[PDB]
């Protein structure tokens, strides 16, 4: 029986917010976590994120000392890293971003202001979200163009790794690719392929989008190189992914799509696709084999998804 799903944009306001928490879902032994007074200023972002509805702009935050500080050693510390560890893809739009949308060490970017970039140059729009998203939730906003982001930033006394992701992590870790229209179009194809399949269907192509967006490694001219979203946020996981003390092993969907999912630590494995190009072809044929009793499209003038 086919699970619910959106249909229109606007559709995304139903049972927003259904995130995995501390004190829930989550735990580590990590100031972001154990820092009581970390988590009541967290709280006010989950509040924004709470009453946000389709349309309105995103609320633009004032940000402590503290919180610029952090972003500008994670931004400083990334970029340091960049032109050795990641691969060309995600090289190419960095200058983009600094130009057109104010990446600075001094200040951080506002998701307002990320939106209007991405909208124009690829149709993608942010949503804020109070914490890591239900993988279904995820998956069906990307068939909209809508990802969905965290506006808080990570607790400074570690500015190397945090245990969920903050707005550090959406913006440069996801960013830079979604400003690409044809890794755009691709996000869009996997959201669209998750919609209404079942339970099981959708916790199989979520694990290997997990292992593939959020911590893939990819080979480019005989090297080891990164496009995974989550190690492209951790100064210290990116540099241990590329260490040569990593466990490695190569991407196969139906050997990565049974692997544990781990959100607040380090990875125990890295998957590794013989390319870029060949880690988003057997991501798209992984999808079609879903068994999903019928198919769907997306009509991007009036956002809606038509069965
Ligand atoms: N570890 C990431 C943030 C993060 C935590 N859990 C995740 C799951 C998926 C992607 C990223 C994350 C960082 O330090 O930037
Ligand atoms: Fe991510």
């Amino acid at each position: 029986n086919i699970p619910w799903y959106p249909k229109k944009i606007s559709d995304l306001d139903k049972c927003a917010n259904r995130v995995l928490m501390y004190g829930s879902d989550l735990d580590a032994d990590h100031p972001g976590f154990k820092d009581n007074v970390y988590r009541k200023r967290r709280k006010y972002f989950a509040d924004l994120a709470m009453n946000y509805k389709h349309g309105d702009p995103i609320p633009e935050i004032e940000f402590t000392e503290e919180e610029i500080k952090t972003w500008g050693t994670v931004y400083r510390e990334l970029n340091k890293l960049y032109p050795t560890h990641a691969c060309r893809e995600y090289l190419k739009n960095l200058p983009l971003l600094t130009k057109y949308c104010g990446y600075r060490e001094d200040n951080i970017p506002q998701l307002e202001d990320v939106s209007r970039f991405l909208k124009e140059r690829t149709g993608f729009t942010i949503r804020p979200v109070a914490g890591y998203l239900s993988p279904r939730d995820f998956l069906a906003g990307l068939a909209f163009r809508v990802f969905h982001c965290t506006q808080y930033v990570r607790h400074s006394s570690d500015p190397l790794y945090t245990p969920e992701p903050d707005t550090c992590h959406e913006l440069l870790g996801h960013v830079p690719l979604l400003a690409e229209p044809s890794f755009a179009q691709f996000s869009q194809e996997i959201g669209l392929a998750s919609l209404g399949a079942s339970d099981e269907a959708v916790q199989k192509l979520a694990t290997c989008y997990f292992f593939t967006v959020e911590f893939g490694l990819c080979k480019q001219e005989g090297q080891l190189r990164v496009y995974g979203a989550g190690l492209l946020s951790s100064i210290s996981e990116l540099k241990h992914s590329l260490s040569g003390s990593a466990k490695v092993k190569p991407f196969d969907p139906k050997v990565t799509c049974k692997q544990e999912c781990l959100i607040t630590t380090f990875q125990e494995v890295y998957f590794v696709s013989e390319s870029f190009e060949e880690a988003k072809e057997k991501m798209r044929e992984f999808a079609k084999t879903i068994k999903r009793p019928f198919g769907v499209k997306y009509n991007p003038y009036t956002q809606s998804v038509q069965i």
